[PDB]
């Protein structure tokens, strides 16, 4: 449940959860000196037993504590946007704000329930969709771009 | 009250105590995310009051938490022996066991408490010391080396 992104430079060994093999998310530390994602290690105690997965030492959830130093460094490492095309890095904490605007991202066109790229998403909807709502100039009824001719033969004018 | 030693790979800011400017000793972490020596932050609290130095965020002693991940990192860092003349590098874990047997540590002479390197004491006792005991063939009574001249000119034979 770690951050599934491509860090730049690649994520260092000490900033990786041994459970999900990804960057620590809401980092917590065990008394035996090991870092895990909070939900990763709580589930491990809740599923695999009240132990530490690595060293088999007994692990207390209430003796766990938030490693807010590990968390701080990870959220400022330069990450690549997982969506296609982006080549400018950013601090991982801002990746949440980027994906509410990402122009390289991929979002759907509900006129036909289908994705595009954000620089092309609105470009297709208005001149490219075979299912785009283009009404007949005489009947004023919305029908597909690929269905514009078939109406005109039996079009109530 | 921190680790006073010269690290073979230069010490990184992540392992520095912002109080004593030295490598963390028994590293503990604050709820705000800043590492300190266990002694330093306890000293900084029970001498000033309940605070974190750098950020001034609320901090109690029972709210402290050992950072053994940082501690295990620090004890595996290569260091050089602080004793002058010693040229053997080692991981910080073994530094103490070397420092109690190191030839280049200063030792006090058992006659005049003059300071010498530990290996040199074996020589200074038998050849260089002025207070080393010597026996006179006529009397063979224990006496200081510097006192052999005033004794050989009046020896009762
Ligand atoms: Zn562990
Ligand atoms: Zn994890
Ligand atoms: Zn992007
Ligand atoms: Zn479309
Ligand atoms: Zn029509
Ligand atoms: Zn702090
Ligand atoms: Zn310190
Ligand atoms: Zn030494
Ligand atoms: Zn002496
Ligand atoms: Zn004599």
């Amino acid at each position: 449940q770690g951050y599934d992104v491509e860090f730049d430079p690649p994520l260092e060994s000490k900033y990786e959860c041994p459970i999900c093999l990804m960057a620590l998310r809401e980092a917590v530390q065990t008394p035996c000196g090991h870092r895990f994602c909070k939900a990763c290690i709580i589930k491990s105690i809740r599923d695999a037993g009240h132990k530490c997965p690595v060293d088999n030492e007994i692990l207390l959830e209430n003796q766990l504590f938030p490693d807010n130093f590990a968390k701080r460094e990870i959220l400022s490492l330069m990450v690549k946007c997982p969506n296609e095309g982006c080549l400018h890095k950013m601090e991982l904490r801002h990746l949440e704000d980027h994906q509410a605007h990402c122009e390289f991202a991929l979002m759907d066109c509900p006129q036909c329930q289908r994705p595009f790229q954000k620089f092309h998403i609105n470009i297709h909807i208005l001149k490219d969709c075979p299912r785009r709502q283009v009404s007949c100039d005489n009947c004023a009824a919305s029908m597909a771009f690929e269905d514009k001719e078939i109406h005109d033969q039996n079009c109530p004018l």
